[PDB]
DNA sequence: AATCGGTTGTGGTCAGCTGCTGCCACCGGTTAACCTCCATTCTGCTGCCAGCCT
């Protein structure tokens, strides 16, 4: 499926350019690896081509995905558990899934709650992580000028 | 003429509570997928085991 030069999305790290395809040997068989150059912390990720779907690597979403995530990002009736730990584990396991809709849900919930009160060290760190990978995936989805994409996200969040 | 003590017109003044009105430290209680063991030398005492005695 994957080709050299494709821009795929890794689950917990956001965008990833597939820059080469290695052919390393483990247990005497040439399981080909693909190397991904993510840029969040400048790490090179190597995965087999077989377990790409098992680890859940995923192509970027289309314009139906864009209107779907904007539709879910502008939606009310988002009642949350009042317990701080329950809420934290809930949106952490939403963030770790790798779905654009779930990441947009986490950034809209924490954005409205930060606009309300301003939460915490851990939740501001989580909102920064989630919003930066959502901005990176959006800029990958439309080739649309990083930090101007941030202004786009701020505008569609503030509405 | 002064001279040792009062009276005080009047203008600041200066901190001493007094509310008072936030507001900010400080301390207690709560959170419910699941996962169960860290150098040498001298002196004295205390415990070890064989070895004669009834």
């Amino acid at each position: 499926i994957f080709k050299v030069g494709d821009t795929v999305v890794y689950p917990h790290h956001g965008a990833a350019l597939v820059e080469a395809i290695e052919t390393r040997t483990i247990k005497g068989e040439q399981k080909e690896y693909l190397v991904l150059k993510v840029a969040q912390g400048d790490l090179t990720v190597r995965v087999p081509a077989e377990n790409a779907e098992y680890v859940g690597v995923r192509d970027v979403v289309g314009q139906e995905g864009l209107d779907k995530v904007f539709q879910v990002l502008r939606a009310p009736h988002t009642e949350e558990p009042t317990n701080w730990s329950r809420r934290y584990k809930a949106n952490l396991e939403k963030l770790a899934s790798g779905d654009v809709n779930k990441v947009a849900e986490v950034v809209r919930d924490l954005w409205r709650r930060d606009q309300e009160r301003g939460l915490s060290a851990g939740e501001k760190r989580m909102l920064a992580k989630a919003r930066q990978i959502l901005v990176g995936e959006l800029a990958l989805a439309e080739s649309t000028d990083d930090a101007k994409a941030e202004t786009i996200l701020d505008e569609v969040l503030a509405a």
